[PDB]
């Protein structure tokens, strides 16, 4: 019962939602404004991707995709035909720890792999470079890193063109050429690969390591940006809601211990919430709160159970999975280094369910927010959109994107929404934004 009551903390009322969801609404209204947009703590960033008419270039497409690296080559032929080649690498932890330099040096290393296992080290590609960090681009091929993301803590990346470190090490490598022709958040690769398969797909989202969200707003909207006519796509970083205080009535102990910790201090607050890279250090948190309490495994943690980051996301995955048996939950605790019993097993399974619960919740005030924004916007009175999404923690999580869906759906009551779950969005919208921009690019010279 005391179990019950801390794990109740979570827990979260329609009425505060629906406050997130306006909070959100003015967050974002506060990042497009040109007086308020250097204070706002959602950036609303604009990505110079616009509403286009029919068709792209045929032809051979590469994409690069950071934030496991993945290249992927994209072949669209002619109605409409798009195949896809990938490759995964994983990346070392001195390529992540050094020079902006040495992580474009070892990028560079994987698309000279990724030719040669294609049979295409010869070829000069167009190139569409997937960057899921918050960027401030000038055009669609040119954007600097505002400041990294995700425990990214690469050093002289910040502030400069992440075009020009790709180019560069592609470059000082000379093992192949390639035409760097775009570079995308994620949330905008996902909407524009969904887009290629629903063309009411305007809003893109992310629910991975990472939480974010991108759509299609008014030019008129959009102050940062020159002109009145069409959509431009804006990249909200919505993450980084709650930074200028808007969450502190919803922050628990646990949401603080994961913030002070973190790469990134008081920032990406709103993700810190949502993102796999800290839903699984959240749970570790509240198991050694039950712990000290002397309520779970009988007060005595593991030196593993102790450890940052040794409840993995993907064990929270494996623990809500469990059939009823709690042998999926009991191996997870005894590789753990604890000897956990039965009642053991249901108290993780729970605290799993508390903290994803309100990541599914938190995460549908913001979506929601966005979808109503747009509604008002295009004056719509029933507004049918199609939302598409990408990452692990909505495609693996067992109970994560039926929750989601319903609380967005209930705050959205004058909204049909369809909801695309990404398979390959995040890489693939890369090369595709690529083949839109190329009947321009191509042609420059
Ligand atoms: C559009 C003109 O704007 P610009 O000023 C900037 N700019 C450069 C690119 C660019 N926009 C886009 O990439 C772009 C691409 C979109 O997704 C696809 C996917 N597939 C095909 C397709 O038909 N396919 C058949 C095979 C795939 C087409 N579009 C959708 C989109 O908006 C909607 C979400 C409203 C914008 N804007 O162009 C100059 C570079
Ligand atoms: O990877 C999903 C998201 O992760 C982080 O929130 C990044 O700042 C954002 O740019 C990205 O879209």
């Amino acid at each position: 019962t005391l179990v019950e009551q801390i794990l109740a903390e979570f827990q979260l009322q329609e009425e505060d939602l629906k406050k997130v969801m306006r909070r959100m609404q003015k967050e974002m209204d506060r990042g497009l404004r040109l007086e308020t947009h250097e204070e706002a703590s959602v950036k609303m960033l604009p990505t110079y991707v616009r509403s286009t008419p029919e068709g792209s270039e045929v032809g051979d497409f590469l994409s690069l995709d950071l934030g496991n690296f993945r290249v992927m080559l994209v072949k669209v032929g002619e109605q409409w035909s798009v195949k896809t080649k990938h490759q995964m690498y994983s990346i070392p932890e001195d390529a992540m720890t050094g020079t902006a330099e040495m992580l474009f040096d070892y990028i560079s290393e994987c698309i000279s792999d990724f030719l040669d296992k294609h049979q295409m080290k010869h070829k000069k590609l167009p190139l569409g470079f997937t960057f899921s960090f918050p960027v401030r681009h000038e055009d669609i091929d040119k954007g600097i890193l505002l400041n990294w993301t995700k425990g990214f803590k690469a050093s002289g990346a910040e502030g400069n063109n992440v075009v020009g470190l790709l180019r560069d090490a592609i470059k000082r490598r000379g093992d192949f050429e390639m035409d760097v022709v775009a570079m995308v958040n994620d949330t905008v690769a996902t909407m524009i690969s969904c887009y290629y398969e629903d063309h009411q797909c305007e809003v893109g989202m992310i629910v991975g390591t990472g939480c974010n969200a991108c759509y299609m707003e008014e030019m008129q909207n959009v102050e940062l940006v020159e002109g009145d006519e069409g959509r431009m796509c804006v990249n909200t970083e919505w993450g980084a809601f709650g930074d200028s205080g808007e969450l502190d009535e919803f922050l628990l102990e646990y949401d603080r211990l994961v913030d002070e910790s973190s790469a990134n201090p008081g920032q990406q607050l709103y993700e810190k919430l949502i993102g796999g890279k800290y839903m699984g250090e959240l749970v570790r948190l509240v198991l050694l709160r039950l712990v000290d309490e002397n309520l779970l495994f009988h007060g005595e943690a593991s030196e593993q159970l102790r450890t940052r980051g040794a409840f993995e996301t993907r064990f929270v995955s494996q623990v809500e999975s469990d059939t009823g048996d709690r042998k999926q939950i009991y191996n997870i605790l005894s590789t753990l280094g604890l000897r956990p019993s039965t009642t053991d097993c249901d108290i993780v399974r729970r605290a799993c369910e508390s903290v994803s619960t309100r990541a599914a919740h938190m995460c549908s005030a913001g979506l929601a927010g966005v979808i109503n924004r747009m509604r008002e916007s295009r004056s719509e009175d029933v507004m049918r959109i199609t939302v598409g999404v990408d990452g692990s923690v909505y495609k693996l999580h067992p109970s994560f994107k039926e929750r989601f869906h319903a609380s967005v759906r209930r705050l959205t009551p004058s909204c049909e929404i369809t909801f695309i779950e990404s398979e390959e969005g995040s890489g693939r919208g890369a090369a595709l934004v690529s083949a839109v921009a190329c009947k321009k690019a191509c042609m420059l010279g």
